[PDB]
């Protein structure tokens, strides 16, 4: 059994909270796609159940064990909680906080303002999501953990409604690096030094957060519209940056452009990002800006 170190503390599979299999009930599927299915479940405490295929390799097993260790060792309101694991029965389970709002990317697309739902979303809703994730990122930063794939698809919402809280919900990329190919790398979320020299720092996540911010204020569009991975790589390496999302307030766009500074030392840390998001939320001209209504 591999050890895991976070914040200078070491943990082992023995530290994982094993939940007796008899206490766990599956309710419905939520998704598969990526390696492993996820179900809604009960332990009555409601959970999302990530499963390990019984038909897997030794490495798949170690990967699964490692993400369990990673998530269980985090303690922050904007990172999905791990209720525990069930590793002593097959298929093996990781039990997560059930985020009823689902993933952020799908939410943004599904919840875009429409003629039928003219006020489904406001600038403040987006700013609050951005703040929430930036808070999670600041926690990772101050604990020297580099996420490596901050993107809408990896964020979850506690509920569809106005009191929703956003959290980082997937750590698969970080898990892989802790221990794939070019075409699977999240190049559209990566800074120049990352995909060139394979250098990662906390400023990597700052760049990625900029792209997430664009995803949020575009209401769930794929970054760099119409560009392939290699076109983005060449575009960004040459100094190219995304335009503002439709109707995006200037102060918000400016946060994006600061996250995308070529030199990592010129990019803000998350304390500063949160400061700037806060300032945006106070500014009437920002939050009174109407989001586009999709016909
Ligand atoms: C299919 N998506 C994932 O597996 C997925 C994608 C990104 C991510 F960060 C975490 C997950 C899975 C591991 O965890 C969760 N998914 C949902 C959930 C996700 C999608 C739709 N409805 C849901 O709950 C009602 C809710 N809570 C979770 N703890």
């Amino acid at each position: 059994n591999p050890n895991y170190c976070f914040a200078g503390k070491t943990s082992s599979i023995s530290d994982l909270k094993e939940v007796p299999r008899k206490n766990i009930t599956l309710i419905r599927g939520l998704g598969h796609g990526a390696f492993g299915e996820v179900y809604e479940g009960q332990v009555p405490l409601q959970v999302a159940v990530k499963t390990l295929p019984e038909v897997c390799s030794e490495q798949d097993e170690l990967d699964f064990l490692m993400e369990a260790l990673i998530i269980s060792k985090f303690n922050h309101q904007n990172i999905v909680r791990c209720i525990g694991v069930s590793l002593q029965s097959l298929p093996r389970f990781i039990l997560l906080e059930l985020m009823a709002g689902g993933d952020l990317k799908s939410f943004l697309r599904e919840t875009r303002p429409r003629p039928s739902q003219p006020s489904s979303l406001a600038m403040l809703d987006l700013l609050h999501v951005a703040r929430d994730i930036a808070c999670g990122c600041q926690y990772l930063e101050e604990n020297h953990f580099i996420h490596r794939d901050i993107a809408a698809r990896n964020c979850l919402l506690t509920c569809p409604g106005p009191g929703r809280v956003a959290k980082i919900g997937d750590f698969g990329m970080a898990r892989d690096i802790y221990r794939g190919g070019c075409a699977m790398l999240p190049v559209k979320w990566m800074p120049p030094e990352a995909f060139m020299e394979g250098i990662f720092t906390s400023k990597t996540d700052t760049w990625s957060f900029g792209v997430l911010l664009w995803e949020i204020f575009s209401l769930g569009y794929m970054p760099y519209p119409s560009k392939s991975n290699q076109e983005v790589l060449e575009f960004v390496t040459s100094g190219g940056r995304m335009d503002p999302p439709k109707n995006c307030p200037g102060p918000v766009y400016r946060i994006m452009t600061q996250c995308w500074q070529h030199q990592p030392e010129d990019r803000p840390n998350f304390a500063i990002i949160l400061e700037r998001i806060e300032y945006c939320t106070q500014d009437p001209d920002v939050i009174n800006t109407a989001l586009p209504i999709e016909y």
